[PDB]
DNA sequence: ACAACCTACTACCTCC
DNA sequence: GGAGGTAGTAGGTTGT
DNA sequence: ACAACCTACTACCTCC
DNA sequence: GGAGGTAGTAGGTTGT
């Protein structure tokens, strides 16, 4: 229970700890220019405090405007995040960037070109104090561009251009490189017909932007011979696009682009299966060659300078050995309780006894009520006019076999309502078409009148366009159907003993997937956890407008032994900052409606990033408004720091903890850690720092295996944050069902 | 039916219109700077194609940059609107513009000071053309500002100046008046606690802040001189405000205001009662005044130039004398239909028979049929404890004697469901609280469980903030209950006779919405329209996000007699601008679950504003595809063209039609017409324009009075332009009803 | 040349 | 969109 | 010094 | 927010 771990990190040299720092108050308005953190990088110092306009510098100050002298402090009087950012910035001072690393790792690993891009290797600098000393965290990544332009990717022909517009039309992004400000457009085409919209009449507007572009930028003569080797003579036969701006705000500006001037954005959609297989071969690289590679690179620095005065450092983590399978009860054949290590299997084999006896019976921990008192629930199959005969014929046959399937082995032991399938409910439309769908809409409002629950099988195309899915679905979701899309890549996947039916392990999934979004409970956790409530909160941005429709969170709760899932939303903000106090508000007025009183208990809230001073502000007035003692934590998934081990284990680093609470199946890449961080404690208004004990990492690692999604698959994040960030996925797309089954479970949202 | 009014508008010299112009192609980057409407401007032209970045020029280009000639042409191969617009240019440029002739009129009007503020007229003009020849409309303002600044105005007090803060918290802005860039603020408060955010600890800061204004703005010794005179020296005993900029985007930068350079923002919140009422006296001036003011004005102007060569010019309107008592029809004390002619009375002795027999008795036309299947209907009346006890005693009897007339006026002739009023069933809470509103939606909760509809009427006090009202509605439309709300002004309006009973006029209004809430339509109109189905629609901005969760529009239909309201939603823009396929694909969607085909049929669309582009493609395709005929129509509110006249009449003035559908019942005013504008035809997927006749004009008069909010006010804009409005206002708000209660009628908006 | 995070998409592999 | 990981691209929010 | 419109708020008066 | 008008203040969207 005490392993030591490699990480990606090194020891700086002490002497470039700063003795003593100045600080200084700058008087300029923010409506004028100069941003206040470019005065600090061009001043070697940083911001302290942007409310008032604090720059903390090591050295005197040597700005032109307006500025006081504010205190003389000593670099340890400085929160840590602040001797971070400053340690940070000397070594940026002292040549050691990103960029210049960058150079240096390039020695050792040589640009490789795929096709018509060139990948080319980067480096990722942070630093994290720990023990009192500093250490610089490196970090590899790629960076793949575009080694040719635009008109030369086709061949210089003008209907090339037009099928790879409308080819790649959805993830298709330019870059200008004939321009001083480099930004990247959209193409803009029809929005009925799906052309691209192009100029092709015009030979003198060619010729114009290009002399344009000329005489503008490239003035010099050394720049006009870089101009001319760069994209060469001007060709009068190419036609204009027409694009807009990706920014959001300046997308009411139309912009004429020439294809020559222009280079792909890349994506892996422009490349064939071959090379989208080796690129992400080499993209994903194991720990050993992460190791092998910052090895050569920390080797190659330490014999030029003094700064780095060790290699990569070695630390002690904890692992964790506990079999879950003691803590997920679930049903027997006799509907009794039971543990999954009593009966020697996991949570793999829950549906292996339909067509085998070897194994033993599993029924559902948890059936809604609502479902007992529904008698009939109508099945609708929907299939793509789109796919071959073949692909249609499998998909109805083995949607038939799923659901035979289940009605068999759920109505043989408990009290299961009717699946009915009819053969007037299975309609074959294309989707990409208006007046189907509208038809399809009425035909199963007609059908679906004097009933509260329906499901529905959808069988797509390969591709379908995301504006068509998300309308099906909330097409669907609008007239109480639960629906289930699958589409033709996931039919092509068969077993490799049956060659005619569908592969048993996508089947089972679909099996957990379609019964966890009627409220089915298979497995629940048996735990006394330390809390009444866990929240989970995430936000997510909304699709037309500038505002975030995301901000919801997931309850769990029931009377001691969590077992109760409740998904609720915040409402609507305007950036990523939730009101707590309107989330609590009808948090006590929801839970007061299921007669809980919800004063003087204690909640866990789980938020996905950073919890802001609003928030803060907000839990503490709840707080001390109604009585209720709140514990915050901290998750962070992108970060830079990396443990080179693939175990389920823990490390303590600063004040936080890294976790790795699940093993990657896959032979390429590096497991990237959890961050847990700022665990704070509100309690009658006032908010306290506390310690991250093992009870906490024990109960997030519980919380990280409920999983409704899936039998084989174990996710990163804990529950509570991951059924927040499908719910407002759901919420972002429009999609929504009735109240009451909402307070039911029914999650349909996975 | 042929009478001659006078406008606004005077005819222009026509040695002034120009003989040929030149297009010009510019050559830039929306992304650099130097905006092309500026070019123009500069450059004594117009734009006619922001597409493709062409001007329209009279003289020779004298531009620094690159551009093109693109063709030479003469004024009259020219748009109506660029034609205007190269005229107003023209005009601008021959010294008549908006502030010379502000200078002119300030001889014959003198700046008038009111309480702190300052009132200066102002004139507005356009061009408009009409039979060939172009008029110059000029239209009377006036602009109000403040002569003092915001420490001058408390005094020099500290206190008083954070009274005055607080006490206009919601609509205070100040302007500072000691920067080069004038930026409008507001002040930020606690978000919790109300008290205004100040620096009262920073003798330094205020001087540092002084010295900066002065060196950076104020440089020369005469801008010294003036700013000296303007603010006088510095006082080191302010406090420092924090403010916001008012413009959304940069809100998230704070700024330091010191109240000795700004000025406050002029609100009539900031006044007492007797200068308010003396300042709408003269700010609202009658058409005589305006005839007068332009009358000296204008020949102030022709003895000065050759431009103005008329007076003000007279044409011919058409005036409207129907009967509207004819075409609406109800029901008698037999439940048989009757025209209000035929009883003799009007729109306004609807509830008159209630407390007398000198009246015929009148019972409503359409009662829904889901309050006929309920037996019961709650109502609770909620009572705000900031109120005097007396006026809350009032507000109890009141609604106790509303409640049982009701009753008793329904009950002893139809089928009307029973409302209950228990002891229970009235509660006096404090509405700032929000342990009060819990608790208070706790308890609705708990007495509304079995239950389908129930009624609340409230009481508020004088000044209620605009979140809480904005919470208890829609707190209260969450649980299934309509609301009514009743001010304390309100409240103080009593009987000239009996002054211990509330006016009979609000009693009567209030009687009439509480019916039209519920989905009862006392009076519908008789008329067979030339269109099976009228769509208006309106757009409003969300609260907080930068979007718009306005976009609605509201359905009259029937078979042909229009009786039937139904409001649906567009969904979530970007900008002004409605997805008209989407919606197109939820109406035909909601109106064949409705049973209803909705191919073939013409529909009437009635836009509040001006028909986009997008808009304009979108019902092509619409037409196209589904086989749809549109009628669209312009409607527009805010112009500057009027007409001295206050009687019911039609102006057909160059393409669009003027009309005032209304009289004003005040002493004070000038009534505003409304414009009726681009009628286009869409057929089979191509739109043509149409010219407006007398049968439109009479359809939108026509439905210009079905109004279901009052029975004694006149509205301006058509019915279902007006319900878009309120439904866009309620869904702002975040209120909202179930479904089949939307289906059925009930107005909860109104 | 402002950092440390967070979304939205595309692609491959691997499970009982 | 069988569900979960890892890779890449482009933006946007928050420090106080 | 870009026009013609559209929101969001505050205030008074007038109805049977 | 009795409902409708007219007055003022500040912003924001669309021309093609
Ligand atoms: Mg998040
Ligand atoms: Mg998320
Ligand atoms: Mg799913
Ligand atoms: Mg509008
Ligand atoms: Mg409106
Ligand atoms: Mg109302
Ligand atoms: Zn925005």
């Amino acid at each position: 229970m005490l392993m030591k771990v490699l990480t990606n990190m090194v020891k700086l040299n002490q002497d470039i700890i700063p003795n003593e720092i100045y600080l200084y108050k700058i008087f300029n308005k923010p409506e004028d220019g100069m941003n206040i953190y470019k005065i600090a990088y061009r001043n070697h110092g940083i911001v302290i405090d942007p409310q008032n306009r604090i720059i903390a510098t090591p050295s005197e100050l040597e700005y032109s405007g307006k500025f006081a002298i504010e205190d003389e402090i000593s670099f340890n009087e400085l929160p840590e995040n602040y001797q971070n950012r400053l340690v940070l910035r000397i070594l940026r001072d002292n040549g050691i960037s990103d960029h210049a690393l960058s150079r240096t790792l390039q020695k050792y690993r040589k640009p490789k070109p795929f096709g018509d891009f060139e990948v080319i290797p980067e480096i990722r600098s942070s630093v994290i104090k720990h023990g009192g000393d500093f250490y610089l965290v490196l970090h590899l990544s790629h960076q793949i561009r575009s080694k040719k332009t635009l008109w030369e990717l086709v061949g210089r022909n003008k209907d090339a251009l037009r099928d790879f517009l409308k080819e790649h039309r959805g993830t298709i992004l330019l870059r200008d490189i004939a321009s001083e400000h480099k930004v990247v457009y959209k193409p803009i085409f029809k929005r009925y017909n799906g052309d691209p919209d192009l100029i092709e009449d015009n030979s003198n507007d060619v010729e114009h932007w290009y002399d344009y572009h000329l005489e503008r930028y490239w003035n010099t003569p050394e720049l006009k011979k870089e101009f001319y080797k760069k994209f060469g003579p001007v060709d009068l036969n190419q036609p204009i696009i027409l694009a807009k701006p990706l920014r959001q705000h300046n997308r009411g500006d139309l912009v004429h682009l020439l294809p020559q001037f222009v280079v792909p954005v890349y994506n892996a959609e422009q490349l064939n299966d071959i090379l989208a297989s080796e690129i992400l071969e080499y993209l994903k690289l194991t720990s050993n060659q992460r190791i092998s590679l910052l090895s050569r690179l920390i080797n190659d620095i330490k014999t030029n300078t003094n700064i780095i005065v060790s290699s990569l450092t070695e630390l002690e983590a904890n692992t964790f050995d506990v079999d879950l399978n003691d803590m997920l009860q679930v049903r027997n054949a006799d509907n009794v309780k039971v543990t999954l290590s009593e009966l020697e299997i996991s949570k793999t084999r829950l549906f292996t006894w339909m067509k085998s006896r070897k194994y033993p019976v599993i029924l559902p921990y948890d059936i809604p009520q609502k479902l007992k008192k529904i008698e009939k629930i109508p099945v609708f199959i929907i299939v793509d006019s789109a796919l071959s005969r073949d692909i249609q014929t499998f998909a109805k046959d083995e949607f038939r076999y799923l659901i035979s399937s289940l009605q068999k082995s759920l109505s043989n032991w408990v009290d299961f309502p009717i699946l009915d399938i009819r053969d007037k409910y299975i309609f074959t439309i294309d989707l990409t078409s208006d007046k189907d769908i509208v038809n399809l809409s009425i035909k199963l409002v007609n059908l679906m009148k004097n009933a509260e629950l329906g499901l529905a099988l959808i069988a797509t195309r390969t591709k379908l366009p995301n504006e068509t899915f998300d309308e099906v679905k909330k097409r669907l979701f609008s007239v109480n159907i639960i629906s289930q899309v699958v589409n033709e890549a996931t039919l092509y996947k068969r077993d490799k003993y049956n060659e005619s039916r569908l592969n048993l392990y996508v089947q089972h999934n679909l099996l957990f997937q379609i019964l966890s979004k009627l409220g089915i409970k298979y497995y629940v956790l048996r735990h006394k956890f330390s809390y009444d409530y866990i929240v989970g909160i995430d936000v997510t941005p909304m699709k037309l407008s500038h505002g975030y429709i995301g901000g919801s969170a997931v309850m769990f709760d029931s009377q001691g032994y969590i077992r109760k899932i409740i998904p609720v939303e915040i409402g609507e903000q305007m950036g990523e900052s939730i009101d707590m106090k309107e989330f609590f508000k009808d948090m006590v007025v929801q839970f007061g409606k299921f007669g809980i009183d919800l004063e003087g208990k204690s909640i866990l809230i789980l938020r996905d990033g950073k919890i802001t001073k609003d928030e803060e502000e907000g839990l503490a007035y709840i707080s001390k408004v109604f009585g209720i003692k709140i514990t915050t934590f901290n998750i962070v998934k992108r970060h830079l720091l990396r443990i080179f081990a693939n175990r389920k284990l823990y490390l303590r680093l600063a004040n936080s903890v890294y976790l790795l609470p699940h093993r990657i199946k896959q032979s390429v890449g590096t497991p990237v850690p959890l961050k847990l961080s700022e665990k704070r404690l509100i309690l009658d208004g006032t908010i306290t720092s506390q310690e991250i004990t093992y009870n906490d990492i024990f109960e997030i690692l519980l919380l990280s295996e409920l999983n409704y999604g899936s039998i084989s698959a174990d996710m990163k994040l804990p529950a509570p944050v991951h059924y927040a960030h499908k719910f407002v996925r759901a919420l972002r797309k429009g999609w929504r069902i009735r109240e009451e089954l909402l307070a039911e479970g029914f999650l349909y949202f996975v």
